[PDB]
């Protein structure tokens, strides 16, 4: 029968093109596919990389956070020491300003006990002289 | 020959059918492929954002780094100042304790030295005038 | 028609192949664009957790600039007052030493006041002893 062969015929190629199409797209998408796989195992290694890094630095931040607390307890140790130390000076200074003190009051004493010596020596020559004198 | 034609017609239709089964997986296909392409867009972004900010960090912790073994040396150097200094003060409360031993033997012996420089002087007029008495 | 049908045939066999063929690849296509989606979602956590570490990290790091810059400072003027209580002890040793030439000195004249003192005493005494004898 002509009429259904005639219809077959145009069946058959509407039907190869379609197939094509599909085949077509199919390979596009392949394609897609494996480029979308090759940009994820990139990514896998950068991401893999960053982990890494990450742990280093988290490691090295940990040794200067102690650092930091060590540092600052040391320095109040410091700190209370040298307010310890200005203290002492601060006493030494007041107790050497009274020896100035005492040595100057001192010293006048033994100047005056000098000078009374002496003074005291000249007026009993003197009056062994007269009392001499008068004897002979 | 209508035996023929009847197969064909049948074939046909399931062909007709197979081919759009295939082209509608890869359309759908091809619109998976284009979601996960935009998603990787996105990761590819990020990971370099996290890239950045690892070598700012790590820049950051060097500096750090740094500074805590810096402050570590200056704070062992002021620590080894400060003993020092305990050392110096501790030397000197000792001079000043024994000048304030010095200063008060001193104290005593000019003191004596007054009382019998009086004392002597006493006697003395005492002893003259006897003698100027007993010449006259 | 008989060599019509049998042109239609070899066509319809050709195509049911093309359409298998597309489909076929159409089902493995499916099957790595959901590998790939899997992948994209581990990496979609990764990625998150990398970010929320980094701002750990970055907190943290923020802490120590700080405490290091604060420690650099407090160690400044740690070390200024040390180079002070030098200044102050050094003066303090120099007064001391002075100190100790003053009661030396002091030392020297009150023992020669308290030899002359005694010296004198004997010398009237004797001289006393003589113009009494001769007076009686
Ligand atoms: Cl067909
Ligand atoms: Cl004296
Ligand atoms: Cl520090
Ligand atoms: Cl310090
Ligand atoms: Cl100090
Ligand atoms: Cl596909
Ligand atoms: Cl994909
Ligand atoms: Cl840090």
């Amino acid at each position: 029968n002509t009429d259904r062969i005639a219809t077959a015929e145009l069946g058959i190629a509407e039907n190869k093109k379609d197939a094509q199409i599909a085949k077509a797209q199919a390979n596009e998408n392949k394609d897609g596919i494996a480029k979308n796989q090759a940009d994820i195992q990139l990514h896998d290694k950068k991401i893999t990389n960053l982990g890494i890094l990450h742990s280093m630095v988290a490691r090295a931040v940990g040794n200067n956070t102690q650092g930091v607390a060590t540092n600052k307890a040391d320095i109040a140790k410091n700190q209370a020491d040298i307010a310890n130390n200005i203290k002492n000076i601060y006493e030494l200074a007041q107790q050497q300003d009274q020896h100035s003190s005492d040595i100057k009051t001192l010293a006048k004493v033994s100047a005056a006990n000098t000078d009374r010596i002496a003074k005291n020596k000249a007026e009993a020559d003197a009056s062994f002289e007269t009392l001499t004198k008068n004897q002979k």
